[PDB]
Order: C-alpha cells, then structure tokens, then sequence
C-alpha cells in the first residue's frame, strides 16, 4: 500500500482528480454515477469515481505545497498519467475576475519550497496543454464562462508586516489568481512525466457561487471522463 | 469563528498541543481525564483536553509547513501563549538515535518557504527555553530517556535525483532529526510572541514503540498541564 | 521611429515572426508571396511579409537574451499582439530528439538575466496556448512530425570548466531542447499582454535538414497567417 | 602552539570565557582570585583565570565575525567544551531594553559570512540550553535583573545609505539586541560539538553602567566556575 | 573556421578592437590606413585593420551580454591576447559626465547572467591595467579630456515598473556610466588570460559629439596600435 | 575623537598605510625616519610615520572583514584620501607564486558579508589604478620582482568539511592569492571616494622572507610617500 494515501498501485487510475478538502471528495463522489470509498488517512481521502462510463480517482491532498507533494508523489510514482486539481483561489485582478468566477490555469508562480528542492528555480511550473484544452472545451460545451491565466502558488496565506508580499507585483505582471498548490503539482508532474492541469473558483481577493461551484465541478468531472477515455 | 480551525477565540486556551494527524488528536483526547470535541474542518481537528486539573486544546495542523502555518497563525493571532508540537521524525544520527527514541528539540533548520516569506533567512528558528526545559523535566520525572538537538524541518519528504538533499550535510552539522513543521512553528511563534516547543519520536531514518509513543504523549501532556497552570 | 528597429509604430503588424539571424529574414521573405523591406539597423532587420492573403512582419532579434529583449520590448510596446519565434536549438534528449527534428515549445527555463530584472524568478516563462495550438495544427495539416516540450533558454553557449552547466540537470527534468531567447520572449510577452510562441529545429546536441528547415518555416509562416487573419 | 592564539592545547581549559577587547581580559583577570598570563598575539590575548576554586581561560577574540572565527575554531578544535561570550550590544527594543541592561541570548541572526561558508543559511544559530540556564541562574542568585532574547549578529557596524539595514526588520521580528559575533560562535560551536552562550550589556541603540558591567562580569564569571566544576 | 565569427584562427591578431554595431566596423575600417574585409555572419562582422604600421582585427559583437560572449569566447579561445571594447554608454553622473564625454573604464558591475554561469558572483569584473593605462595615455597625447570609472553592465535596456532598477543605487555607489557588455568581456578575459579594456562615449542618461566620437575612435585605434607593437 | 581608532580627524593624514597586526605597526614605525605614537584601542593601533619628507598614518585594522570595516569607515569618513593595505596572503598558484613572493593586487573576490550589506554583489571590488601603478613603480625602482593579480578576500580561514571552499574554483579562474580584507577595503573606498590599493607577501598555500618582508615594507612606505607628496 502507498505509505500515506493507504491505497494500492492497482487502485490508481490513469486519471486522478485532486482537491484540497477531504470533505469536497465526499461532495464530489455523490454527484458521480456511483463510487467506491477506498481509504482515508490523515487529510488524504481517496474515492473511485464512476462518471459517463469512465472511472477515475478523486483524492484530497490537504492544504499547502509540502503536504500536497506527498500526495502527488505517491500518485505519480505509482501509475497516474493525468492529474487535474480543482480548488479555490483568490482574484489578483479584482476589477475583471470576480467572486464565483472560474479560472483554468496553464502555469504557476513557484512561491513554494519543495519545487525548488526538486529542480532549480529557473524551471517553469507549467501545465499540460491537452489537459488545459480539455478543461476549456468541457466548459464551452456546458456554456460556462471561464478565465485563463497564471496562478500564484504561495506558501503564505496569512502575511505579516515585515516582508512585503509579492502578490501586488505578480498582479502587475498579469497573474490571474492566487492559491497554494498548483505550481507544486505542475513541477512534480513535469519531473515524473505526468500530465497536469488546474481549474479554480474565486472565493476572495487579497486586495481591497453554489451554482458556479457546481459548474466548476461538472467541468472538472467532464474533463476527467474525456481524458480517462483515452487510457481505457 | 477562526476561518479554518472553525473555533472561537473564547475556546482558545493559553496552552495548545499540536499534532499533524487528526487521528492522533482522537488518540490523545481519550487518555486525558475528559475532553470536549470542538470542531473538525479539513485536516484541522480541535478538542479541549482536561488533564491533571488543567485544560488545553489539542489541534491537528496537517502535513507540511504551508498547511500548518494556517493553523499556527490562527492560534497565535487569537490568544495562544504556548504551543507544543508532538510528532514523528526521522533519525539523522542512526548510530545514536534509534527507532522509538524521543527527541526534544530547541531549534530547527528552516528548509520551508513560509518562514522566509515572513522574515529573512538569517533569522533563527528557535524554541522557547522554558517550554524546552518543561518537556525535559517531565521526561526526567517519568524516568523516560530522551535526546535533545536540532531538527531539520524539510518541505521535501520524497526526494528526486536531480538536486541533492541536504540531509547528509545537516547530519554532519550535528542536526539530530528531520521532520516537516517545527521550524515554521518556531518562527511564527517568535514573530507573534508565542512560546513554542517540540517533542518528537523517531519512526525511520532517511539513510541506510507503542510504549515509546505512550511515553512521549505522557511527556507532552505532562508539560502542557505544567505550563497551563501558570496561566490559569 | 522605434529607437533600434528603425521602423514606425504604423508599420507594426499584429502578428510578428521573429528569428535570430538577419540573413534568415532574407531567406524567409522570398518564400512568401511578396514582401516590403522596411529597415536594417545593427542585427535588427525588419521586412513586411505577404502570405496567404495576410501580412505580418518578420524581424531579426540577434543572438542572446539581452539583445533580443531590445527587439521584443520595442514590438510589444508599439502594437504587436502575437510574436512567434522560429529558430534553432540543441537536443536535450538525444536518443529521442534528433538532428533536424522540430520542436514546438510551450514554456522555458529562465537561465537569462533580463527576465529576472523584470519579474521575480518564481514567475513562469510560458507561451500562449492558442499560439502553441496554432503551430501544432499547421504542422499536422502539412503532415510534418513535431515534438513538444520545454526549452532551456541559456545565456551561456560556450561553457567553462569551473561552474557545472545545468543542462544535464534540466535534461533529467525532461526539458526537450536548449536555445537562448525563448524564455525572455515569453516573460516580456506575459508582462506586456502579448501572445508568444516558439518553434525550433534541432541542429546539434550539447552532450555526446534543408527539407526539415523548409518544413519548419512553412509551419511558422502558416501559423502567422492563421493568427493574422483574426486581427485583420 | 595554536597558530594565532599562541597557546598550547594543554593550556586549553574545558570552559573558556571570550570577550572582544584584549583590554577587557586584563580588567576581568584582576577580579578573579588569581590568574596566569598566557599569550598576547594580534588582538588575541589569553589568560588563565582562577575563580571560586575553578580555572578557565579568558581569551579576547577581536572585533567582527571573520576575526573571532579564527579564535573560536582554534579553541573548539583543541579541547574547549564550553565557550561563553561576554560583550556589549545595542538595544533593538529601546522602550523596554535600556542602556546598561543585561541580555542573556539563546539564539542569533546570522548576518555574517563565515557561518554561511560553514553550513547552509537555513541552519539556526542557537546556543546551548544548559549554558543559557546557568547564566540565568547565576543572575537570579546575585539578584541581577536580566532580559532574554535573540541577538542580531551583523558584520556592518557603520551603515551606508544605499542598501537599507535590516535592523528595523529584526526589531519588528522581536530580536532583542544587536552585536557582531554571537551567531558565528553559535554555528561554530554546534558544528564542533562545543556548548556556547552569550551575555551582553547594552551600550547604545541603533535607532532614535559601571555597576551594571561589574554585575554582568560577575554573572559571566559565576557561570564559568559552575560549568567548569562539571569537567574538573 | 570559428563557428560564428566565420574566420580562421590564423586571421586572429593579438589585438582585437570590438564594437557592438557591424556598421561601426565599416566606419572604423575606412579611417585606418588600409583594411581587409574578412567575414560577416549574423551581427558578427570582422575586418583586419592596418594602422600606424600595425595590424589588428575590428569585430562587431552585437547587442547584449549573451550575444557578445559568443564573439569574445571565440576570440579568446583562438589566439587573442588583448581585447578593447569601444562603444556607447549612458551617464550615471549627469551633473559631471555629459553627452559626448568619453569614459575609460577599469571595472564593471556584473548585471548579466553569462558571467555568473562562468564564475561565482563574488568575482570582480575588472580590466587589465596596462590596457587601461594605454587608453589613458593615448587620450593625453591627443589632448582629449576623458573620465575614468566603473561601468554598470546591465542586460535590461528597457525597464518595467515592477522591479526597481538598480541604476540609482549604483550611481550613489559612484559608478560612472551604464552599458551592456563590458563586465562580460572582463570576466571572460580574466578566465581565459586575455587582457581587456573599455572606452565609451556618453549618448544619454537613464535619469532626468561627431567630433567626440572621432576622438574616441582615434584613442581606441591609437591604443590598439601601441599594444599590437608589443606582440609583433 | 573617532569612536574606535581613538584619534581626531585633525590627526588623519591624506595617505594611510593599514596593516592587520598592531605589532606590525611597531615594526614599521621604527624603519621610518621618525614617528609619533597616537593611540592604541582594541586591535586598532595608530602611529604617524615620517618618511622621505612626508607624513602618513600607519594603522592596524585587525583580522577579518567586519573588524577592518570599522577601521576603514572611520578613516574614509574623516579625511583619508588614499589607503594602502600591506599584509600577508596565501598563494592560489603554488607552481608560479611561492613563499615570500610579493603580489600587488588590483581587484578582489568579495567573499565577505559587510561589502554586500553596503552594495549589491554584482558590484566590483576594485582598487585605484594610480595607487596600483605607484606600488608597481616603487618596486621596479627598488629592483624588487613582484606579481600582479586578483585576491580572494575570504571570511573563512579554517574550512570545515560540509560546504566546499571556493578557493580551487577561484584558482582555476586565475585569482592569484587569498587573504581576508582587501575586497572590503576596496568597496568601502569606492563608496566613500577613497583611493585604495593592496600589496601582499605570500606566507603559505591553502593547497598541497625576512628579506622579502623588508622589501615589501619598503615598497609600501615608498608608495605612501610618493602619494602623500601630491596632497601636501
Ligand atoms: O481562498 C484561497 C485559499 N484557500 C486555502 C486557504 C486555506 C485552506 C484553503 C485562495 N487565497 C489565497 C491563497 C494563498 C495566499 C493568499 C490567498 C487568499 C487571500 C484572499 C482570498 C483568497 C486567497
Ligand atoms: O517520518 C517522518 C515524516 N512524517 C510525515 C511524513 C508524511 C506524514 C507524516 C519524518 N521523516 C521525514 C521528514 C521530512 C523529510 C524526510 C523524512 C523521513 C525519511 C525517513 C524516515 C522518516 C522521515
Ligand atoms: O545551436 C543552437 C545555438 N544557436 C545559437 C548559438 C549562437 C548563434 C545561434 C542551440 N544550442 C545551444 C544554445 C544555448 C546553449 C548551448 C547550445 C548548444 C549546444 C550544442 C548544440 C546546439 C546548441
Ligand atoms: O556597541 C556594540 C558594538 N560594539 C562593537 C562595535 C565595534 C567594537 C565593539 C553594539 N552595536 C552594534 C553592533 C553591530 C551593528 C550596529 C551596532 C550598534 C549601533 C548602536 C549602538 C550599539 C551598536
Ligand atoms: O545608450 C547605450 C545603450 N546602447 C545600446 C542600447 C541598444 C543598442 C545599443 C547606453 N545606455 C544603457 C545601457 C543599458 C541600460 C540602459 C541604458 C541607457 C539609458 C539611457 C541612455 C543610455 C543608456
Ligand atoms: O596567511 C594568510 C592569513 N593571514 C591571516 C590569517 C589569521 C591572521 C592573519 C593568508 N591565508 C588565508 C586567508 C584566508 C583564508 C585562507 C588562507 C590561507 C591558507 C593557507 C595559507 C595562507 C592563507
Ligand atoms: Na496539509
Ligand atoms: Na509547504
Ligand atoms: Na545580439
Ligand atoms: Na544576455
Ligand atoms: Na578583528
Ligand atoms: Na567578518
């Protein structure tokens, strides 16, 4: 069994949908056609989802880059071929990207540590195009407006007042949103030959919805099934 | 209510015992005299422990520095005065520090990112002496052998083969153990005027027990009650 | 007139094809339907290309990141909306990617300086998806096999023996090819809201063709015309 | 003979008191019960002190981290087991820590270079607890009020106006005092398995006494004798 | 033949005058006594100059550090013994150093990347004294007033508004002028045992002539002939 | 009075000769024509030397960059115009530069901290040419063979075995010698508009004489008198 996910390599599907909150797994699994509870250890909850004729895991990775890296490494080193993260984010363009808006991200700022412990900082955190394109196409098909851009992946949710946050810098650099895991997923995926992507819903802004969440989940599930079809 | 711990500032005790696994909270709370379940959100589980006439929270912080920082910031900014982490670690001195051995750590290597987003890297991750001294004294009283030293707090649990891990370097520098949160707790505590400490049990070695865990938990609970007495 | 390109903002087309060698501009312009020589100053040669009913500039940017940044900034700050770089590269996967092979790159390693003088190193050098997708589709249409991957953009062509080159590190990290400008183009484009892309032909390997070049040029010209159609 | 201290390894006592000024050695040695002048080379003056039945060296280390490292390395590599630095410092909390106040420090900011040439910057500069506890206890016994905290060890005494000093940053981070050697002593001690500590008297503030110095010296001498007793 | 300069090692003279613009080579070669056109590839134009009885190449290196490094490495690894750069620069002391003024520089700020890929950043970018002295003496002989100082060699000509430029910092540090190649030439020369120097004419200021250019060219040619005499 | 040198600004001569050891001041002052003892505080000993009709201070600066910076800042901010360091060094080219050989250095590697706390690391540590030329000319006049090159100024005299020393790297980069202060003197001098230089005698090699010292001192004194003549 995987040391922390507590599942076997035989239970790892080619496509895996990852989310941060173990509770969101339970909310996702009930909107699939059926499911099989697999394991629940620490913040890592794993369920096998059945959707549109296809099967793919949904696994929670917990909050933050170092914790999610444990999850992602165990999946990538044991059979996963596609990992899509669905999660929440904050808007770095509050005049254009509002609460409830959905963003499909192709790349990320590596404001973590574990990616730098894996490869030099000059290396890009970048998603797989085919995964990005699949998420965009599933949204168009469901007639759900979405934004596209770069996510700032930061290990600091609560800032202090001594070292200035770089969020305003990255906003001026046209980063779209902020969250805490995407860049780690992307680097690990690139290093391990796993195709990755990310779809995120805005729930706040670091500067001065149920319908949207349902839509984002449908997009994420729709894309997982489309990609899973290729590997079946 | 605190955004992620989902408890109120009135429920925050002066002393808090933190652990990584929500399950370990449940294992700890039943060996106290009594307890009050408070909240469970994401990987953050909070319980009020009653032990030796005193009361103190036990809260899980999840795996990894960025995730535990969310927990620690919410406690430090809302009334906590003492935070002791009890957890697991790997031995960096396998000829001297063996599986099951217990280490009480006074300082830590800042191989994370969030501490660096809070204060310059030259700043030390260091625990409070009185907390360190209390944990040592509780162990002596229970006649439980312990080691003392520096912990390497690393955001990388699974290494890759491109960038060498610094664990051997830090072993040669006489670091005792490795784990993934202590340095983050220490810096946040220093910045926020919260006294911190750490007690850890060895469960592996990155290089070439139930009785010990019970002992470590007794030491941690013993020290929490001693410190809580001062604030009551 | 632009200070170094020596053309006017009115002569800047929405789509620009950039190459390193002023001579390659002359080789490209004669395979278009017609052309208009615009300017030639330093290594910056500018020609207006007419191809498949569309018009777009072809401009040389010279060798190396600091020199090409002068070219790219003048285009991005004066009307350019799409910049595609067509150039040469070295294979970082010599068993899979051979001399003459063509690579369409979505992202790049920022081993330059000017990108870091513009934005923090954690920021990704990433291309525009629509541009990447257009280059891939034009190749499929012409039945020309291509590879896709990350380029290492390095300011050091001739290494010395004191500081080890990171090329082997990035090869192990699954970077596909090496060249000297793509990452600079990508960051400048992201900062300036300009869509960028890159198509490259392998002409060597840092470790132990005319038909292919013609094909790569046809792909690059084909994609420029397709994108130019949108802005006309 | 040691290359720069000009004493023999047989003259090295288990406990050594270090100070910056060779003159302070002469002021310290005359308040002991008796003494033996050993050597004086460059700024390194060594005397054997006899106090409360015990013997321990008092050695000057000069101004600044690179110069004191020569002194500390020669002691640690030739028999020293405990090194206590007694010196002066500036207040980083001028509303709380005033001129003449005494601070016993447990850790330090590594704003030097030599510590970084010895071990990675993430490593903590931290003192030995038993040494820290001994200095605190000797002060309580003599009824001498003291403060405890982190020292900023900076290689820059005279700032210029181009690069901002980090002293205000570290003050906001709750560093207590500033001086120029403690962090270097701590890292060298940790690497060499030597127990270190520091006691400092405030003589200024970087921002907007004889009785206290006598008290601080008594505390330092008192602690040296207590520690020396263990090794005799 | 050299890969990019397209000349043979037999055509490399001991002394080489380098300039950025291929056009400036043509302007320089006609004021010599005679010349021999050698090659023109990319931005690298090479001509053999005959002046005051001596012979030395004049070669263009293009804009920017990464591009000029290709030129400089090919010369230094194939016989060159002295390389003098003559070029343009911006004044960092606008009250003292005005448009048209000439500066002979002995050292440079390494705001590039390739020098750092060759040797650690602490290493100085410094010119050869004898070359510096020769340029100064040739100016005195021609009664041409000149300034002397440090050049900032920056890879960023067009700044953006997110990361502050260090030009004001270096101006306060008494750097005289800014340009984009000198530091790269100096480090490569030091590493390869080639004597280097730089003479520059002010053509702007980053903050709030034909006679001078002719004078600067005469100085540069005068110094090349003097140095070439030693090797003939 | 200057805070640490304990002399007045009126006692500061335009030319100052600095050495590390207070004892070397006493050895130097007796070979001048006459002298005036000024002050002795900590490792800072100041004497007014009379030589060949001129007067100039000789001041000891102690061991190491942070300590000598205190000395150099007090001189540069209070009237000094020329500072020459005479000292010892280790050979980084043991096959060419042997024990007793004398090296006159024009630039230095900034392996310190205080220079970096004053100005960004890309800035060169470089000496004044006129000072360098004067030292070379005084040696030629006395028929004393000398070498010229770059010094590595390192804060680490005693290396440990965890982090590799860069001395071999810098030797391969053609650095001539190693010592511990020159780079700090050069940066401080450049920032403060003080002309600096360095002359050094080899007394060891980090890898696998009285007549020479007398010669080096004569050269240093000879150059001080020549420079002092200009300011009198
Ligand atoms: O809300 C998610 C954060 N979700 C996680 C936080 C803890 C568990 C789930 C996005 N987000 C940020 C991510 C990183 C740093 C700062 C922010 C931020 C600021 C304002 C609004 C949203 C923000
Ligand atoms: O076992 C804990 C790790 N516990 C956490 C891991 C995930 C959840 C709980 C200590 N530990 C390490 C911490 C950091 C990096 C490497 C190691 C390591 C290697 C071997 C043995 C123990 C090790
Ligand atoms: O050939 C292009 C380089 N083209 C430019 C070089 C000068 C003008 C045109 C790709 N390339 C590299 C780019 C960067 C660093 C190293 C290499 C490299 C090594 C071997 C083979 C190809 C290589
Ligand atoms: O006074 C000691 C400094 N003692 C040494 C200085 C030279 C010899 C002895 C503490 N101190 C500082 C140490 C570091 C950097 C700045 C300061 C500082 C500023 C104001 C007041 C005190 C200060
Ligand atoms: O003009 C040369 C630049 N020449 C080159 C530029 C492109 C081809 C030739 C000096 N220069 C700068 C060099 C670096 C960065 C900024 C500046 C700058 C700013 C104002 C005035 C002059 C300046
Ligand atoms: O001897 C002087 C050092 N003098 C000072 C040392 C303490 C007081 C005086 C040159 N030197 C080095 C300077 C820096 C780092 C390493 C070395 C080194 C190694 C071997 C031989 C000479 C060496
Ligand atoms: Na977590
Ligand atoms: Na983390
Ligand atoms: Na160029
Ligand atoms: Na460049
Ligand atoms: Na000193
Ligand atoms: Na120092």
């Amino acid at each position: 069994l995987l040391r922390h996910l507590k599942i076997s390599k035989e239970q790892i599907t080619p496509v895996v949908l990852v989310v941060g909150d173990p509770g969101r797994v339970d909310k996702i699994k009930v909107v699939c056609d059926s499911y099989v509870d697999l394991a629940y250890n620490r913040e890592y909850k794993s369920v096998e989802c059945h959707y549109k004729g296809q099967k793919f895991l949904c696994v929670s990775h917990g909050v933050g880059s170092a914790g999610c890296a444990v999850c992602f490494e165990e999946l990538c080193q044991n059979g996963a071929k596609v990992i899509i993260r669905a999660g929440s984010c904050g808007s770095l363009q509050p005049d254009l990207i509002k609460r409830g808006d959905i963003c499909i991200c192709n790349a990320a700022v590596r404001e973590d540590r574990v990616s730098h412990l894996l490869i030099h900082g000059d290396f890009p955190a970048v998603g797989d195009f085919d995964v990005y394109d699949t998420l965009n196409k599933c949204a168009q098909e469901l007639n759900v407006p979405v934004f596209n851009g770069i996510s700032v992946s930061s290990d600091m949710y609560y800032p202090n007042k001594i070292i200035p946050s770089r969020l305003e810098d990255y906003s001026k650099a046209n980063a779209a949103v902020v969250e805490m895991e995407l860049a780690t997923l992307m680097v690990i995926g690139t290093l391990r030959k796993v195709k990755t992507g990310g779809i995120l819903i805005v729930d706040g802004c670091p500067f001065k919805v149920p319908h949207q969440l349902e839509n984002m989940i449908k997009i994420a599930l729709g894309a997982c099934a489309k990609l899973a079809t290729k590997y079946a």
